[PDB]
């Protein structure tokens, strides 16, 4: 009964979960502005209509008939909302964690010595960003498995259209999103009469010193961090790694020159990002590419094709480490530009400097996809590696 659930059922989720790019392919060339009869909702897939869909908030709206985040709200009250937390993400705060990130990497890399095969997400990708998210938030990282498993569950979709797949899913979902809150509540409660250097105390401040942020919106921004932090970072890492290794060569010119990995994040943002869509909904009658949208239509907005677009990068298709232009809008774009994106960036910096110094190769085993998620990316990630000489 979600018409934005139904839509990506109709079309994304019927795709390869791992390999929706031809799809994507398809719709860019034959249906770039996309009407779903059965759920009433568009798909844009082309760079320009993408980037404006997300960005144009005077058309398109954050807010539907995670419901109580920033992600689900329009300025004015968007903007109070964000700035509670927009100094405390900024570039040269993450910076500050440069040192504990590095230190949280070497650990993880440190209890995989030894190994002739590792699971990069289980042993690697999943973990480190958990860890820093904690760390952030002002949680025990020692719940990880946990904090895994809920937003594995926050994130995901049914497994198809069909009615008993819906409500099984709707099931599971609500009780991990019941669990989860309950465990933040149990935080929350701890934490007023013991603030901490972490954004908890931060939020608790904004709640309890004014009106900035209201006590029901306290978990859901719990709740919205703690996923973000970890769902999209893990996946980010994992499909830069799965990047790279599917171009023969790029493990050794990023390893021989590792001043570009910053460069091939960005590109990994680009070509795999976590974050495949966002939606809108239209608040104001309009036209893309002379097709009518009303008040009231939602729209889904492909990140990932609009990266992909032919019409807006040179070999589109390619990962290309040394892409001197590079413009996507892997983080969004507009107001509700990726709070995360200056942490993420540097996550995925650390964890790739770390893997490229401690393996002189690395090969693919096997992969199990994020089948049935909002999220592209690994649940697993099987490699033979080899150890460096060091
Ligand atoms: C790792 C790669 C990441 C990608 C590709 C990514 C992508 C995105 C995108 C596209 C948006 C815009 C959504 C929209 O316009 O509707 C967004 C928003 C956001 N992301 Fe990220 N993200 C990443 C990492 C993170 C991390 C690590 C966190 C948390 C630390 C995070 C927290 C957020 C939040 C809070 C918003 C909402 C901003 C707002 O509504 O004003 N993201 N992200
Ligand atoms: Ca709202
Ligand atoms: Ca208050």
């Amino acid at each position: 009964q979600n018409p934005i659930q139904k839509a990506l059922l109709n079309g994304k989720n019927r795709q390869d979960p791992y390999d929706p790019f031809p799809w994507y392919e398809k719709m860019r060339k034959e249906s770039p502005v996309y009407y779903d009869e059965d759920s009433k909702v568009w798909s844009v897939f082309l760079y320009d209509d993408v980037k404006r869909v997300i960005s144009d908030k005077d058309f398109f709206s954050n807010q539907f008939p995670f419901a109580k985040t920033m992600l689900s709200m329009d300025p004015p009250k968007h903007t109070r909302i964000r700035s509670i937390v927009s100094k405390a993400f900024t570039p040269r705060i993450m910076k500050e964690w440069e040192p504990r990130i590095r230190v949280l990497t070497d650990e993880l890399l440190g209890k995989a010595r030894g190994r002739d095969e590792i699971d990069l997400v289980q042993d690697f990708s999943y973990p480190l960003p958990v860890m820093v998210i904690s760390e952030l938030l002002g949680v025990p990282s020692e719940h990880k498995e946990k904090f895994k498993e809920w937003s594995d569950l926050l994130v995901s979709l049914p497994k198809s259209a069909y009615e008993e797949d819906v409500m099984e899913w709707r099931t599971i979902r609500n009780k991990g999103e019941e669990d989860l809150s309950a465990f933040f509540e149990n935080v929350i409660e701890e934490k007023r009469r013991n603030l901490g250097d972490d954004i908890i105390s931060l939020l608790i401040q904004a709640e309890e010193d004014g009106d900035r942020l209201s006590p029901d919106e306290l978990v859901p921004f719990c709740n919205l961090l703690l996923v973000a932090g970890n769902e999209t970072t893990t996946n980010l890492i994992s499909n830069m790694v799965y990047s790279i290794l599917e171009k023969p060569g790029t493990f050794d010119e990023l390893a021989n020159q590792p001043d570009l990995i910053p460069q091939a994040v960005e590109e990994a943002v680009r070509f795999r990002a976590p974050a495949p869509f966002t939606s809108r909904i239209v608040q104001q009658d309009t036209a893309i590419r002379g097709v009518n949208l009303k008040k009231g239509e939602g729209v889904i907005a492909f990140l990932a094709s609009a990266n992909r677009d032919e019409a807006a990068f040179e070999r589109a298709h390619e990962f290309d480490i040394h892409r001197h232009p590079n413009r996507h809008i892997g983080f969004g774009h507009g107001i509700h530009f990726c709070l995360g994106a200056p942490l993420a960036r540097l996550e995925t910096k650390i964890a790739l400097e770390a893997l490229l110094k401690q393996y002189s190769a690395m090969e693919t085993i096997s992969t199990e996809p994020m089948a049935n998620s909002f999220m592209y990316g690994l649940k697993h990630f099987r490699l033979h590696v080899k150890e460096a000489l060091l």
